[PDB]
RNA sequence: AAAAAAAAAAAAAAAA
RNA sequence: AAAAAAAAAAAAAAAA
RNA sequence: UUUUUUUUUUUUUUUU
RNA sequence: UUUUUUUUUUUUUUUU
């Protein structure tokens, strides 16, 4: 793939592809594709993976707290013995310990603005905002209505309400598909989390070790060329960008790093 | 699928799946899935689902139709936001790819008589308002945002807006790869269409089973049992449903059909 | 099959199909299908590459109709050009290339097919624009037949449709989806989809191989509790996995003794 | 990295992090991170993990019930990665265990279980829940769940002073163990490891299902002692010592080179 | 002869007729007349 | 005829191997889709499959 | 000896 | 290259 | 006894 | 982890 790099660069300069297509059309590895993408002046946390909305509902005289991911359709439900701030804080702590979370959108209820919730948010380093935000609220209410309908559908076949709530949550999470790629809500969340983690790791790796200066020998030319910014340093080869924007790969034996 | 009919039914007893999910997982015909869901007292992403919406840019109206299950998009610059133009765009889209379901918001142009006439002519199940499917509620908005983002990268080296729109659509459809399979939208759409074509060719449809009565011999009981509705007539065996709500596949030698 | 006789007739009221399509859809015999076709007053009775397309222009009722025809299958696309100019033809070519893979365009030597706009558009998509008499007369004959059939269908449909564009779109829909073709008894759209899917088999295999070259697997061999690896993954099964170690050995490991990880690094 | 030392110290003082986590988070060298963790009254630098037991599957979980401060704590541990799910049961009864299993199975894919012969693990509620979720249940004769319980107890003791109630302490300990504690086999926390395993399983299944009816270089093979040739079958891998084949029926078979013929 | 199919069916359900007679009267082809007699619960295709 | 019958019986008995000694061992079985244990029922034949 | 096309014979499944 | 004998490795089923 | 789907055989013609 | 039945591989020896 040594000679494929100029072709990939010209292809991106023409069509503006993404790295997952460059790494599959020219068979070049992942980090080389990321470096090619990030060398483009136009292409170069999304705050959409860790946004959750919490609400409380009444059913049969009991209180059910539902936390819904804004993206996809993942939900988590718990029957609260008492509508108090301590139980809400405990449920938020459990949700945070189960899945990553960064933001939280709750209403102006007395329990959501209590001191315990603020203490939990401060301990967990969570930005919590209460009030009127957009159109995702409609989807949240739609999810709540769907949960209520599923609860009513199979209520008669069980004795306790907690078992019915758990069954409804399982049905809504793992047994209902639809959307892009035909993925249930329990797989879309995992897909977004994995893609975000991969992007963050690659960006950190590329942009951390970037202040180095590497002199390289290209081809049979014995003269030392450069200086060029170090992109990726490996066991056998290193990829770097020259001041002209060209990204190339040079073996360690032909590269000197300062 | 003799051994698949009972087990699939068991699924509907526990999680209460849908008939589409039954076809997707158990590769069963639509008629038997409909019989299964109908038999349950509680109960009373496809290859042909599209979502159409409009947007404004530089004083020009752009209409975008998006396939929810793959991400394929099609764009057209409408001279005016009228019912006739949108109906013509829908007719043009339906003449290239198979359309069996169209969903759109409650805008005035989507409610006009021209759209209804076109949908009736093309035999399309057109719905408006809140999407019945829980998911796919924001795919079109994300696609519109992506198109608006990519059009700016190309607008600089382009004279006319229509050329920029066409280039952006080409780039989005062919030059970008998705996740969980690593397929661009066009390849995924073509694969889904091919699979559906093979399945429908195998099915051959044309059932017209009506309300033919069936008498069946179950187990070792010699006496006739029933009468029961007819669900599927096959050369090797026949699938039937009883008035109680049980779906049973029996060999032809122990089935008598009365019209 | 008499019960299908009425309904099929109703279909011929809307879409003017041929006897082949009715026979293939409603399972009617050939003679009765031909009789149904004849009963309508307004009715009578190549091996190119996958990415081969042709373009043509026609004049009808003071309007310019641009037709792009697939050569191998017969799938067609039509547009109403406002004014016959190189810019409009280039825009139509760009629009067609944004839906289907185009690799070779055959046109005539007209004035609007040689303008700088057409050359720029063909260079942007990296396609070979050939102008002149086609090498195979069969392709030209098929294109002319497609144009004549489009004109006939437009004439048949125009009586029930007010505007010209709607009639052209309906004729295109009928030609692409309703009337069947020759070998295989498939519609032009179905044949095009099948050909494109068949052509796209090697690329998916190469992509799968390249992606599988990324996963790592840690395996346990024998009764030794210490884990081993990392090794390249060859195949993953429901019961056991097949791996290729760095030394070249091929090892089958039960599923309970194998753990597959795709690292975030590299 | 002089400016990162106070931030790392504050973060460790809030939740006690592993030395590997501090090394891989603030990019500090090993020596300074080890000095930071070592200079803590209730922290050690042991860093001696053990093997991943013997049954390591994606859909295999475990269960246990421990007693602490006169309360019953139910713990479920993912064997392959090390994920921990904890709950406080009002009573050590079968119904509570069934409810907890139903709650756990509603979040992550479960296809197996490994419990002991306790009275609550053989109740009719357990059988009904297992039948409803299509979960295979085994009982009888481990080390992983005991180690996780010991670590959870140690973390609870570490964080018990600050909090007032016990449920909050258990939740905080679970949060610390799941996320803010780096581990081996790729240097990732258990939650990230579990997500990675699930995603790679899904991707492998999808990619394998993408190609099922076409390949290159169909080959003929001889199976067992039967000298009759068989095939043709799709070629998956061609090697110097042996070849890996996939037949039309979906079976994968390894065949020595002397028993395979390649055609083009 | 498509318009004569309902009349032939009505005549057949009034009194049952042989397929040869139906073919001779309404000038239907053999296959369609055989189909008409075919769709009768109390008729056969012996023709002996 | 006697030799043929003896040979067939010898093959059948070699396949059987006898030596059952099943005694009154009790069995709990899961029949159909019912998850609850049913029985108890006497053991008749213990086979690998 | 292998491939393709046309005609003829028999058998199995299905409707009458 | 085929048959026979001895030793070694892995997997499936069964009892603990 | 008639008609559709599948399978197994015979004859003729065109190439290798 | 130990023991029986079956299957798949490696090494050595004796013949063809
Ligand atoms: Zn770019
Ligand atoms: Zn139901
Ligand atoms: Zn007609
Ligand atoms: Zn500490
Ligand atoms: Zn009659």
């Amino acid at each position: 793939f040594v000679e494929q790099i100029p072709e990939a660069q010209e292809e991106h300069e023409r069509y503006h592809n993404n790295w997952k297509d460059l790494k599959a059309r020219f068979k070049l590895p992942t980090i080389v594709a990321k470096a090619i993408i990030e060398a483009c002046p136009k292409c170069q946390t999304n705050a959409a993976v860790g946004t959750w909305q919490m609400d409380c509902t009444h059913l049969e005289g009991q209180v059910i707290c539902v936390a819904v991911h804004v993206a996809s359709g993942y939900i988590e439900t718990k029957i609260l013995p008492r509508e108090t701030g301590r139980e809400t804080a405990l449920f938020l702590l459990q949700v945070a310990s189960r899945w990553p979370i960064e933001h939280l959108h709750t209403d102006n209820g007395p329990n959501f603005v209590s001191a315990e919730m603020q203490a939990t948010a401060w301990w967990l380093k969570i930005e919590h905002t209460t009030g009127v935000p957009p159109q995702s609220q409609g989807s949240v209410e739609n999810k709540n209505k769907q949960l209520k309908k599923t609860i009513q559908q199979i209520r008669d076949e069980v004795q306790y309400l907690s078992t019915a709530v758990a069954q409804a949550t399982f049905i809504l999470n793992f047994k209902r598909r639809g959307g892009l790629g035909d993925m249930c809500p329990a797989e879309a969340l995992i897909n977004m989390i994995y893609t975000e983690l991969q992007t963050t790791t690659l960006q950190n790796q590329i942009h951390n070790f970037s202040d180095f200066k590497v002199y390289y020998r290209k081809g049979a030319n014995p003269l030392w060329q450069g200086p060029a910014h170090l992109v990726w340093k490996g066991e056998g080869a290193v990829v770097l960008r020259t001041d002209e924007g060209e990204v190339i790969t040079v073996p360690r034996r032909k590269a000197k790093i300062i």
